């Protein structure tokens, strides 16, 4: 159903924004920082504090009215994660990595997440352990089963809400989101380093292969992000997830569709 | 089978296949029983639910010859998009896992990974190779027949197909680089104590299943095969034991209608 | 407003620089490296000494004025760069901290961040904190009237990377929502053990022109170059630690452009 | 190993297929794939292997179907090798953690076969040219093995005395040579080399991927006198047994190479 | 002034390494790694000292006609030889095999038609550098940035010590040059052969180093890492590299 790209003055437009972090912010001044994780409990007595799990983040963004048809079509994305250059504060609460040595970096297990659609992320559930018990105000795979730590059709969910969907419990659903376009890197490990590139030269080009992008329903471009850079570690030795925001710059044409 | 033009006619279908890590109990689904090793190679009895196994399923597609004379229509895989499904679960650092240190986070799933997908137009053609012949492998395991010292490099005896869910153990067999003439395979070992999973995900990678001829895999019987193993790494429990974690691997497979020669 | 490139004689040039880094300099013996971390510091009492603080290298090189009262500029078309002394870290004699008992000493290692930009004008940087009530020194520029938002995403913390020396690494990002006459590039590694991976060549080279063609245009006749290259940490046989850095060179073709006024 | 005629005429295609077993030492009957447990001398001095600790170099010569009827022409026939498909066979049996194996930790499970590895092939139409280099020339490697004869102190950087065939299966310790980069004009060879006792092995298998021979002319290797020529060294690392010793661990190489007709002057 | 190609030859070369040597025996190999407690008591051996490798390869005489580099296929020498865990190592635990050679490397070569133009650079301005050695005149603390002072042509083989030089990015016009630094204790040496791989050495316009007074200058550096003796000494280790370089007929006025 999807006709000619509509060229003319006005037929192109480029949306930019920055999506915070949604780490937990354990209180009002570690904005951007996890509570403190608690570690060991058995499978059956699991119940975390909603201020210990990091969340996705989504926003959408209106584009300029167009008459119903005609939408807006994403072609490309820049975006790369704020703050990186942050983690060389190893002067700040940091653990000494040796007597008289400086503070332990952040590292360890992190995940880097963007996605670029036309109507909100499609989700799909999978739990580590079907018996956590989430706590209120989060949005999790509702009555799991053991079946849930694999593969279970019915935890589908939209990316519908900020600060509310735990990155834990929640994956991009690849049998869906035909009108979205993500992609992720888990990277899990006690040491893992860190790695983030920055430059404002690197484009992802949106286009399928019969070359047609993202198509915005209500004239309407949803972002999402997860962006877990690894755990801090306290002078005690608590850990706690450093989360930093995404900036995105997307370009839109006019697309004719039936 | 001499294959003609494509019929111009598509389908898409879809699968997620759960993985088979031995499945201990009904809370530990996706899970292998705690590991356990014999003192030798002489006395080498692995229990099932310590092994995983290779995922298998078969997609049943409607038969397509009106006539069953001279050309015939077989379907034909031409691409498959696959994700590993639920790869942030393992941020789970609060359930079981043993603390990294005094006051600390869970230990991450880590160490040796596999992860490994077929599509074909036929059950995946594996090959056995052991680390140690002598292993006792249990009850509902398939595992190669008479092996020989032989077996822990190559016997050309060890041929199988992955013609059952759940009794193929990862660790006795691979993919057969002899045969397979009508399956594409992909896959990827990672051995150590430490090494981080490293995983992606996205819905724009596609993989093209044509050959040099641009033939994809034949459905030859009206079914298509699609096979995996995904082990992750070793979750360790607080108690310091270690289970391999598993997780399911989504296909879709775009097909076509090729024509044959009867 | 951009139009034809003034084909010509005398229409290109190449401009080169060896820029150093500034990673504190806490003596005049120790040019290359911090003052010794600190660490453990509450978020509420951490007041870091200025030479603990790398900070952004930035120069502005002038270029002849082409304009008497259409204008032409000069304009930004390759940049060839490279980390300057990478061998240096082969030098496990100079008072390392022994990885063992009769063994040789502990290489340069840890976190660390390379980074270059080429522009017409200074380097737009955005502001962001690991901890918002850091106290910061007298001669750094830090974001001014910081909050908890500024460890994430604080749109106030926007800076001209104007002087050499002031910008710590660790406050200031490239704003990648400015930059429109600039191309920057860096990467982190973070972590206590990283290996430092560099390499160099004299065959490569970096395009600097947009999709539309267009490179950097020197606004009043100035091109801008910024950098920083912290290795990694430096282990004293005491077992302190402290950043090292190595200078960037640059070479830059430029050409003239017409534009409009 | 097979040789199936896949076309006949002047467009005929040989596809060879075969499995090179590794030769990692064997020290036992039950231990095939294995080295003998690793051991370190003191010092250079007095360094003298055993003949069962020393992985070697696999290699098989493949005979081919003779292609030229009058000896006499004024061209003749050659096999050339356009194409070869490649991978290691059982990386799988690595997972494998329940047998011999050094528990991690207390409860913890086996530790995997990690630590210094080397995986390497080659397809010539003669056998692969190798140079010797020592880590130490005052060595004696054992009865059984070819190593650098009379080596110097130069043998531990360049000594162009040290050239050889690899012309014997299970006999040229790995450790001792490597392919020659000033000859094998008529072979392709490919090896990766990593170093170190925690190196995890990474190991990737597709019936996909296709190595082209050809060079930069066009040419495959041209098979002399009917043979071709298969050489490869799979050290996977090492497996710790619960003693805490440590063995080579190898696996075996499947190939299938494709091969063509050349015409050639007599 | 570059005119037309005008016919092709072909020169290799194996360069041995210049680790340091420390005795007739130990060939490839540094002196055991000491260190001073401070930068102003830093006086290392000059055997402990690696040096860049570099020949001068003499070109058949021509007559302008000059010898252009066109491509380098290049591979170290001898990589398997680090599978060699019984000579002198340390175990890795009680009945573990010997410590394997790692830690920080560098990998480099050079393809020009006159010697490799250098840039020092030091950790340590305050290095006594020993006799044998040519190292950076009249360091100060901008040496251990960017001092323009420290220039030098690597004119000599076994005497410009790694550690204090670099290939200079301001001048090397007439050279083609490629190097990787990977530092750290517990680094794995990765090492790659092919005879498949061919480096081009034409710039952009098409045109290779060209070879000054029918000369051409190969120049290295190999270090693998560090070798660990049973009694926890270390030593640097390095390996030869193997050139050929094609080269054809350039006619210039
Ligand atoms: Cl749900
Ligand atoms: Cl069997
Ligand atoms: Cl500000
Ligand atoms: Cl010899
Ligand atoms: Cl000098």
């Amino acid at each position: 159903e999807v006709l000619e790209v509509k060229t003319g003055v006005d037929a192109i437009t480029e949306v930019e924004c920055f999506l915070n972090p949604e780490m937990g912010d354990p209180d009002e001044n570690l904005r951007g920082f996890s509570l403190k994780l608690s570690a060991a409990n058995d499978f059956s007595s699991d119940s975390p504090e909603r201020k210990m799990l990091p969340c996705y983040s989504t926003a959408r963004i209106p584009l300029p009215n167009l008459n119903e048809l005609l939408m807006w079509e994403a072609v490309t994305v820049q975006t790369e994660v704020i703050g990186i250059t942050s983690m060389l504060n190893l002067h700040a609460g940091s653990q000494k990595v040796h007597e008289h040595g400086g503070g332990k970096p952040i590292q360890g297990s992190n995940f880097h997440f963007f996605a670029v659609g036309g109507e909100p992320l499609e989700m799909q559930g999978v739990l580590m352990n079907y018996r956590s018990k989430y706590p209120d105000g989060t949005i999790t795979p509702k009555n799991p089963t053991a079946q849930s730590q694999v593969m279970n059709t019915d935890h589908k969910a939209y990316l519908d809400k900020n600060n509310a969907y735990p990155v834990e419990c929640w994956v991009p659903d690849p049998s869906r989101n035909e009108n979205a376009r993500y992609f992720g890197t888990f990277t899990g490990g006690e040491n893992v380093p860190p790695v983030l590139h920055v430059t404002n030269t690197a484009t992802t080009v949106l286009l399928d292969e019969q070359g047609v992008g993202p198509l915005c329903k209500a004239d309407s471009l949803y972002v999402s992000a997860a962006d877990i850079c690894g755990l801090f570690t306290n002078s005690s030795g608590t850990q706690q997830w450093r989360g930093l925001a995404r900036y995105f710059k997307i370009r839109l044409r006019k697309r004719s569709v039936k």
